[PDB]
Parts: C-alpha cells; sequence; structure tokens
C-alpha cells in the first residue's frame, strides 16, 4: 500500500509547447512567474471541475483504507489542493484561496502569520502526509508549480498525471518533469476542443506494474454472438498493447483508428480484379467537429499540399492532368497513361486527359465531354455555384447535394469517382457537410479524403458567410490492404496528439478565387512518416 | 431470488397475444435451437464471484461449491420432457408434486408437497437463483402466490395449436425492462424479453465525470419535450431490439434536434448524419410500435422498375403516394407549365433505365436509349461481386428541374460476401415520424428483390439519413410511439420462382407472423 493510492494523491497541470515531437513537447508550464498563454477558459473549467469534483458514496470506503493503512479504527466534504509559494502569488487576489477546495501551499520563507487567508502552510511534503491522516478530504490534486511537480514525482508520490496539452509555442522558463514511459503510461485521451484560439486536449497517465442483481441479464442478451475463433481474423492481442490497454479513447483520431481495428478484427476477405487481397467491412459515419479542430491524422506525417492543389483544380472544372503535373502533383498520374485509358477501353483519350470526372461535373454536369482543352462556357448545370446560392439564400433547403456521380459518363471517365456526394446543412449561421465514399481506402486514402472534404467545408463555409461546424464522412465499402496491416497496427498503438487548426486568408469571398498560399495548417504535432506497403 | 423462465408461441394484438405453453403434454412448435440455447444458457449460469450477499439474505429471512442453480418444474412438465435430456444437465433439479414421492426418485434431484413446502428446501438448498420452468399451473400458482420477481419470456413469432396457456400477466403487478435482439431460428422470428416486479478499477469512472466535463445539459431541457412522458423508455434498461436504431433517433432529435421553419412555416426539429442497419437473414424491419400497411410501397417499388414515370397508373391502383406532386398546381409552382397533370417527369423509374436520355413525355418508348442502370447493377452483382462502383443513382442534376421533386432517396450501393447481398441506401430527407418507416420497408423488399435475382441471400440493408427531421406536429404521436414496446419483427415470403426484376407482381409478396400495437395519426 504505498501513500498515493491511500490518500489519494494526484497532480493536475497544463503544458504548453516551446520556442521529431515527443510527448515531452508538451512541457512549457509557466513565464516570468505567470502563464505562457494569459488564460485558458476551458483549461480553467476542466481544473475547477477536476480538483472541485468529490461523490459522497465513495468517501466511506477511503475513509475506511485511510483507517486501515495509518492503524487507526472506525462541513461539506471538499478536495484537497497543493501549490508552491510562487504559484499561489501568481494567482489573482480575488480568487485566492481556490474557492470550494483546501488550499494547501508548501514555503520556507513564509509562515502561517504571512498569510491572510484560509490555507494551510507547511514547509515539506512529509507535512502533508501528516495533514491528509488529520483532515476529511475527497482527493489531494499537487497543481505545481514546477518544483512541486519534480519533487512529487521524485518521490513517487503520484498515482495520476491530469496533462492539459495547449496545442501552441509560447515564451517559456519554467518546464514540466520529463516522465518515463516506464514509470507513467496514458491510460486516457479526451476530445480536441478550440479556446483562446488554440486546441487542447486532456490525456491521464497512470503508475505502471513495474440495484446489482441487474448485472448478469446483459451475459444473457449475449449468449447468442461469436467465440474468440468466431471473432474472425487471428490478429493478435500484444500486437495492440498501448490500443487496448487504453481506457477512454475520446479524442476524434479514434474514430478513423477504431474502423481499422474493426476491419482488422471483423474484415471479410476478398480479392478484387487485381489478385491483390483486402479485408473490407459495409457502412460507417465518422464525425469531425470543424468548429474545434482540423481532423488531420496525427499518428503519421501528412503533406497537405498535393491534396489541396486538387481540390482548387476541381473548383476550377479542370479536368487536365499536366496541369497537376507542372506543379509536381501526381495523385491522377497513374491514371492518365497511354495504358490505363487503354485498359478503360479510352482509346480515343489523350494521356493525362481523364475526362469527365470531378472538376467537369461539378461546373458542367450534363454537358458532353470533348477534351480537357474545351472551356464548356455556359454547358450543362454549374452545381457549385447552385448550392453557394441555396446556402446563401435557402439554407433550410434539403436538395444542396453537389454530385459527381453522372452514370452517363463513368465509362468515359478514368476512374468512376470514389466521392460521390456533398450534402450540406445550415443551422444557426453554421454549415455542416456529409460526404458519401463508394470505396474507401483505409490505410491510404481516407486520411487525405477526411482533410479534403475537411478543407471544402471551410472554403464553402467562408464565401456563404457561415462557421464550419460537422464534416460528416459516410464510408460505403470500407477495406484496408493485406500488405497495409503491419504499417496500420503500428500507428493503432500511436496516442494522437492534439489536432492542428486550418485557417484560411479571410479576403477570400469567391469560390473561384483560392489559391494555395491562402491555406495554413497551424500547429501540426504528429507522430513520425508511415510507409504504408513494406 | 425467485425468477420464472418460459417460451410462449400465438394461439387486434397486446402483449398477451404470446401465451401459448404446450399442445398434448409437449411444445406447441416442435423445439426451437436457439430458444432451447437461450433457455439453457440462463439456467446454465450462476454469477461466480457474488452472492455470500445471499448467505446473508435468505439466512437472514428464515431465522459441494459446485454451487448450480435449482430449477423447479412439475410431474406433467417432468414427463414432457425426453428420457435421454433428463434430469436437466449439471442443474439442482426439483418438482412440485402430490402424486410423486424420493421412492421412485433420488436423493440429488428433490420434490415437494406444495409450493409452500418449495420453501422448505429452498431455505434447506444451497444455489444462486430458484428459475421456475413450471407450467400452466406451477406459473399461474407464483403469480396469484406474488411470489416471481422477474421472467425470462421468449416471444415464438408464430401461431401453432395449444391446450394449455400462460397466465396474463398483471398490467401493472409486472412490466418489462428489457427487450433482446430479434433472431431467426427453424423458420419463425423470437425475441427474448425481461420482465420486472414493480416495486409498487473503481479509480476510472470520476476520469469518466472529468472527461464528461463540457456537456451542455444543467437539468434545462435541451428540447421542451418532457422525457416525464417516455417513461416506459427511459425505464429500459437493455433496448437491443433493432427496432430501437428508428425509436432512438426519434428520442435524439426530439431532445438534440435544431429549431427550424421550413417555407411553409410548419416547424421540425432536424439532425445531420445517421445510420441505420438491419439484419434482413434474421428478420422483417417493419416497424410493431405503429401499424404499417405495405401495399402501396411494394406497387411504387414495381412501378420504379417497370420504368414509368405515369402517375395515373398508380393513382388508378389507388396508390396516392405521388398524388399530391401530379396537380396542376405543384407542377406549375415547380415552373413545369408545360408538363402534363400526373406527368412526374424523369424520376426514379426514368433514371433507374434511362439515366441521361431526353425526357418527352409519360408515355414515351425509351426503349435502349439512356443507360439502364438496374440491368447493370444486377449484372455487376452477377459477373462482378467484389466491384465497389455497383451503384443504383436517381439523383441524375441535368434532370432535376424537369422532376416533379428530386428523389428523397439518392442511391443504393450493394456489396456481395459469401454469397450474401447488404445494401445500402442514402436519404438527402428523412421525415422520421411518417415516411422513414415506410423508407425503411420499401428498401428493404428491394434488396430482397436484387437478392433473389441475383442467387444470393439479403444481408444488411443499411439506412444513411442526411436531413433528418421530426415535424413539430407529430411530437405528441411519438412521443406515445417512444413509450411502446417492440414486438418481434415479422418475415418476407418473395414467390421463390421470380428471377427477373421485372416479373415481380403484387402477390408474389406476403409479410409473416407481423404483430403490431394499434396504429397512429401521426396527426
Ligand atoms: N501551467 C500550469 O499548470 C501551472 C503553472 N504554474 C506556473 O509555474 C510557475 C510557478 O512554479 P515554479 O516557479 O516551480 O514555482 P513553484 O510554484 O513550484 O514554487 C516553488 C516555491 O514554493 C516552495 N516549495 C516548493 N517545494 C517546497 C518544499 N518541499 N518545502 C517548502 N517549500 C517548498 C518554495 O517557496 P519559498 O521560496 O517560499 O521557500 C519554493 O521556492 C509560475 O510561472 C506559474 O504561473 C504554476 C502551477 C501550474
Ligand atoms: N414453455 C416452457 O418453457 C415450458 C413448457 N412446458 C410444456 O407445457 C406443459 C407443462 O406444464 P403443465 O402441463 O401444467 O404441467 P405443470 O408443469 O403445471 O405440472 C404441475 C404438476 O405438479 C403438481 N401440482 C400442481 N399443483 C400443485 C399444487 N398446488 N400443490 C402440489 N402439487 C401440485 C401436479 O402433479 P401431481 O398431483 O400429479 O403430483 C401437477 O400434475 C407441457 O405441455 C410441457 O411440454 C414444459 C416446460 C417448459
Ligand atoms: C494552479 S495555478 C492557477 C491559478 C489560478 C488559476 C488557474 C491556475 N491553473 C490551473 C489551470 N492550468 C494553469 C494553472
Amino acid at each position: 500500500e504505498q501513500v498515493c493510492d491511500v490518500f489519494d494523491i494526484y497532480a493536475i497541470c497544463a503544458c504548453c509547447k516551446v520556442e521529431v515531437f515527443n510527448n515531452y513537447t508538451f512541457r512549457g508550464l509557466g513565464n516570468k512567474g505567470v502563464l505562457p498563454w494569459k488564460c485558458n477558459s476551458l483549461d480553467m473549467k476542466y481544473f475547477c471541475a477536476v480538483t472541485t469534483y468529490v461523490n459522497e458514496s465513495k468517501y466511506e470506503k477511503l475513509k475506511y483504507k485511510r483507517c486501515k493503512y495509518l492503524n487507526k479504527e472506525t462541513k461539506k466534504l471538499q478536495n484537497v489542493v497543493v501549490m508552491g509559494r510562487t504559484s499561489w502569488e501568481s494567482i489573482p487576489k480575488k480568487f485566492k484561496p481556490l474557492s470550494n477546495r483546501i488550499n494547501v501551499i508548501l514555503s520556507r520563507t513564509l509562515k502561517k502569520e504571512d498569510f491572510d487567508e484560509d490555507v494551510y502552510i507547511i514547509n515539506k511534503v512529509e507535512d502533508l502526509i501528516v495533514l491528509l491522516g488529520k483532515l476529511n478530504y475527497y482527493k489531494c490534486f499537487i497543481i505545481g508549480g514546477s518544483v512541486v511537480y519534480q519533487e512529487f514525482l521524485e518521490k513517487k508520490l503520484i498515482k495520476k498525471i491530469y496533462f492539459t496539452r495547449i496545442n501552441s509555442t509560447y515564451e517559456c522558463d519554467v518546464f514540466f518533469p520529463e516522465i518515463n514511459e516506464n514509470e507513467y503510461q496514458i491510460i486516457s485521451v479526451s476530445d480536441v476542443y478550440t479556446s483562446n484560439n488554440t486546441t487542447l486536449d486532456f490525456i491521464i497517465y497512470k503508475k505502471t506494474n513495474n440495484d446489482d442483481e441487474e448485472e448478469d441479464d446483459f451475459v444473457y442478451f449475449n449468449f447468442n454472438k461469436e467465440k474468440e475463433e468466431k471473432n474472425k481474423n487471428s490478429i493478435h492481442p500484444n500486437d495492440f498493447q498501448i490500443y487496448n490497454s487504453l481506457k477512454y479513447k475520446y479524442h476524434p483520431e479514434y474514430q478513423y483508428l477504431n474502423i481499422i481495428y474493426d476491419i482488422m478484427m471483423n474484415g471479410n476477405k476478398q480479392s478484387d480484379r487485381t489478385g491483390v487481397g483486402v479485408l473490407s467491412k459495409f457502412g460507417y459515419i465518422m464525425k469531425f467537429d470543424l468548429s474545434q479542430y482540423f481532423p488531420l491524422l496525427t499518428t503519421k506525417k501528412l503533406f497537405l499540399r498535393g491534396i489541396i492543389e486538387e481540390l482548387l483544380w476541381f473548383i476550377r472544372g479542370e479536368t487536365n492532368g499536366n496541369t497537376l503535373l507542372n506543379k509536381n502533383v501526381r495523385i491522377w498520374e497513374a491514371n492518365g497513361t497511354r495504358e490505363f485509358l487503354d485498359n478503360r477501353k479510352l482509346f480515343h483519350r489523350e494521356v493525362n486527359d481523364l475526362g469527365p470526372i470531378y472538376g467537369f461535373q461539378w461546373r458542367h454536369f450534363g454537358a458532353e465531354y470533348t477534351n480537357m482543352y474545351d472551356n464548356y462556357e455556359n454547358k450543362g448545370v454549374d452545381q457549385l455555384k447552385n448550392i453557394i446560392n441555396l446556402i446563401k439564400n435557402d439554407p433550410t433547403s434539403r436538395r444542396i447535394l453537389l454530385c459527381a456521380w453522372n452514370v452517363k459518363d463513368l465509362d468515359q471517365m478514368a476512374l468512376p469517382p470514389c466521392h460521390i456526394l456533398c450534402q450540406f446543412y445550415v443551422f444557426d449561421g453554421k454549415l455542416s457537410c456529409i460526404m458519401y465514399q463508394r470505396s474507401c481506402d483505409l490505410g491510404l486514402g481516407v486520411p487525405f479524403n477526411i482533410a479534403s472534404y475537411s478543407i471544402f467545408t471551410h472554403m464553402i463555409a467562408q464565401v456563404c458567410n457561415l462557421q464550419p461546424a460537422q464534416f460528416i464522412h459516410v464510408l460505403g465499402n470500407a477495406h484496408v490492404y493485406n500488405n497495409h496491416i503491419d504499417s496500420l497496427k503500428i500507428q493503432l498503438n500511436r496516442i494522437p496528439y492534439p489536432f492542428p487548426t486550418l485557417k484560411l486568408n479571410p479576403d477570400i469571398k469567391n469560390i473561384e478565387d483560392f489559391t494555395i498560399s491562402d491555406f495554413t495548417i497551424q500547429n501540426y504535432v504528429h507522430h513520425e512518416k508511415i510507409s504504408m506497403d513494406m
């Protein structure tokens, strides 16, 4: 029975990045006696919530345990907070003492007499442990600063860390102690939020190894499922240790990563026209909150330049592969070759002429396609203009779809579009986008697709004078390639970082007027590159 | 800790419609492999590391370690069991009796003089919980003697011959608090419901609260609905019946939906992006919480497949789904001043068989003009099962303005695996109160139809909702529906002989064992 479990001693801190990314990139605590960031409202509200939360039921078990360990026998309940003097003098004087909590301050230079407020002054750690045997309290929170943090981990007196990752860089002179992957391991990671123009999430470290007759009902109703051998696929335990060890997976990136797992664990084995080899499943939905982040996957490096050039290329209505290839974007290069077009029976189509695909269908749906050099001036339906006009003027229309699946033109296309349709939704001056994907490459393709349509929602929202809200991705045929597996296993065992943010040059007001430099990914912190294949 | 278990089949409907227990000293149905397995696992399970708390309960009322449960039946129900089955493998069997004695039977097995004298053995024996498989009279005797504190009821959704029945459970005295998944075994639908006696690292649970620190609802009703009215809904512990996919999206939109006023000014709660998945190999998902009729939507489905846009064809069969959209007035408001009345334009039927053709009028022969997409998806299912290009798309962008209205149902996508066919239908605009029930049936049928002509087995129908709305003046009606407890789902029997998608006729479609609550007027 170590002292932290009996007396429930925890740390809560908030760290920013300081002027190969790792989890000791988040480590900036304070600058010139204050926070590097000035105020974070959500970091504050989380801190208030965690440190002021008690549950009176549980107390009697704790009051017991505490009497057990400490060889003893059988106001409204509060938690303890414990801070350094510097940290205490850093607090606004109307906010001190921290309300509805037991304030404990570590100081040598200052005795009790030096303090007006209702606080407990102590001059060493051993004394805190004394006071926690003398007091009625729920949980003890160590709230810093740097010296108090370092000391308490030093003595292995902390049982969990409540770690806020403020996903921006600021000037810092005090740092959080480095954490050993050995001694402490992340068991939980939260949703990403935006506050005060930065993203943040909340992760929990744990100290490492080194009315109750209706429980059963669940077992009954689960009598007809699988075995461990009708859990379909062999793909083992150990190979997702860090994934399965996680308790709460509330980061949105686990939306994508859980589907990987479901396909891997529960996928159907198929071999396409190719003779390749996949695990596939049918019909999922991912919702991302664009108002709170830009969901660029963090469990591997992603380059956004090419997929942005491609979006602008569509918006122009271009079907000309050369255009991309001059800008050094090879997305559509293998779909533009003599061989590929010849195997598509497109014998009369020019090299890199991809035909009536996204560009055309968005600007000119149902015009007879000629070649990539034709301007289709006022021919067919300008869907893109149409949807921008319906968002402006009829935001409660249920007919705001942009659709790339023109049945008439499929055989004329290099490939039929994987991204069938975008439908739009407007509420309270905010814009959401459903995108339906017929076929989905989970290992290589979906990461870019999420980003792509996520940027497109921002673009539309901007020129329609609305705020971006939810991007909703609907997967039809959801497959993992068999050779993608080894690399996807590596990725599932990586804990996401807080998402980056996307900034669009605000001056752009028409959908046609966006250039590569109008886009900026701020604060993309990410695990290292993975070659999906081998 | 005394609960009964049973299976009951059929003999307008309420819950009690399920009562048939026995025919001529045996079961009305022959034998159900999954009902026996459930029945088995319910009485094969004892909570390992719990119940020392009932060495401090039963012994503080009445002043080995293999640890099975009791399994209390009667002579009539002891004689009913086959020889090889008895005694009930790995269970403490009792028999309530008069005529029997312990000098025709063993000491491992037991009997009791009467039900009062059961507590003689109960206050003498060692187990966890008392399971009563009983019978017509061994059940009735534990309802009138209010002994039973829960039932583990199988509902067999078939009608047999019966001499014995179950005692009608008392509308107040007991109430269902859990409904299972619906399944198929021995060519019947069945589900599993639990009835209750009315009272009339523990670390990482605060971690939950801390993560739940930024959720809006401070008791302030996010929407104006009074959940105090879904008491039966909110009471339900496990809501595993698939009809709860529908009902749970009704709940969500009511409680968290955005208040919007349409053109008319009608008023709706709306959300964006849902999925419902129905397992058509275990049931036909025809909502049970309100009477649904299907002759109309099946005839609408045949019409589409024929390539018709002639409204009159449907109206002459008293299918009026497309009536209001055919009027001089509706077509004029669509700016369709040159469209004949009940000429609905290049809608579903025209797009399914002639996508890209130039629509003339509803009477023109379009034979061999435009893309025959229906034909093409059936060919793709057949010649390219593993293709990811198997779509049937009714949203032709060049043709929208020519249509009486654009298709509410955008596209069907088809997946084939291990001789089984699953279908996604993405719906752009979803009236949850009225239209979506029909949408779920209409497209579930379509899957069965496509599956049979392709020599495949229906697997999943998957319903994707875009703009998902409840009309404000449906709210009272849906609140009623949310407190009704789904029945077991019916089945769909397609005439096995029909092998062209185009050869189906209304008579080739029978819904079977369709049990449902009274009809509701959404208003
Ligand atoms: N981002 C965050 O979550 C947090 C940030 N902060 C920031 O961190 C900085 C303050 O932390 P840092 O400068 O280390 O200062 P600390 O808050 O850790 O204060 C250290 C001082 O407290 C006293 N102290 C510490 N340990 C003991 C001990 N064992 N016995 C007796 N006294 C002890 C001493 O005071 P004395 O000199 O009187 O002996 C010591 O000099 C500020 O910039 C503040 O804004 C603070 C908390 C949280
Ligand atoms: N659906 C299900 O889960 C199950 C259904 N069944 C079926 O249903 C029927 C089984 O039950 P049902 O036929 O009533 O038979 P029961 O199970 O009700 O058997 C009751 C027997 O116990 C004795 N008894 C009855 N009342 C008393 C009393 N008040 N005091 C003392 N002894 C009493 C009598 O035996 P005596 O006087 O002769 O000693 C009587 O024959 C069969 O058709 C069987 O196949 C069987 C099991 C499960
Ligand atoms: C604990 S010092 C403090 C004093 C006054 C307000 C907030 C803090 N916090 C908690 C949020 N994270 C930064 C430190």
